[PDB]
Formats: structure tokens, sequence, C-alpha cells
């Protein structure tokens, strides 16, 4: 697909599934703070402080996180879901965020957020494109 325009990420939320002492709060920063410098970079920018990062376990902690974020944040625009590996969160993500409560997210791996590469946020930002594009 191609670039869409006019796309600005001001009111998100991280959700990290990964544990903490594997996935740290400077990793998440860090990650956070690259994702910005990117999507800023290619005209589709995503604000450098989420409204919410917390960390949870369990694809049975999903709904209640996601059923809290949208009834916290007005205009929450984005979820973030960072996943350690192949995890039936995964499954349950999807079918939250889409079937239940509609609310747009976007799935990435512990070991990305780990240790970033431009290649990979340049595929997390594309993938965010398509989903707020509106084509």
């Amino acid at each position: 697909k191609q670039f869409h325009t006019g796309i600005e990420i001001k009111v998100w939320a991280i959700a990290c599934f990964a544990p903490q002492r594997q996935c740290t709060e400077v990793h998440l920063k860090s990650f956070t703070e690259q994702l910005r410098k990117i999507s800023r970079d290619a005209g589709m920018p995503i604000q450098g402080q989420p409204c919410f990062c917390k960390y949870a376990q369990g694809a049975d902690s999903v709904e209640p996180m996601f059923r809290h974020l949208k009834n916290t944040y007005a205009g929450l625009q984005l979820v973030v879901v960072i996943l350690p590996g192949k995890t039936p969160v995964y499954a349950e993500v999807k079918r939250v965020g889409d079937t239940v409560l509609g609310m747009a997210t976007q799935c990435v791996q512990m070991k990305n957020v780990q240790r970033t590469t431009p290649q990979t946020l340049s595929n997390l930002c594309l993938k965010i494109n398509v989903k707020l594009g509106g084509v």
C-alpha cells in the first residue's frame, strides 16, 4: 500500500505483555523515542509521551486493560502491544481490539523493543499507517 498523509497520533498507549525484567522501562522509553523520530520524519508523527504505559501478564489481562483504556482516555487512537514471542496474547489482542471494542491495536515483538532497528521501526510505522489511513 501507498503511504497515507495527514496522520497525527496524539493519544496512544503502550501495553507491555513482556516481563519487565526482560523488557525494562528504559527499553520501553528508548523504543518509544526511536519510534517518535522515524514516524515524525515520515510525516505520520506519533507523539513521544504515551497516555499510558503499563505491564501486564497473560492473555486474560488483555480485555480488562483495553476496557480500562477505552474508559479512561478519550480520543485514544492506538494501543501498541509488546509481545513476549509466540503467545496466546496475540490472538486475544486481535479478538478484543477488532471484534469487541473496536480499538486500533498494533503488536510488536519484545525482541524489537529491546533492540530496535530502523527497518523494524519502519515495518511498524507502515503497519500503523495502513490501519489509520482511511482507504
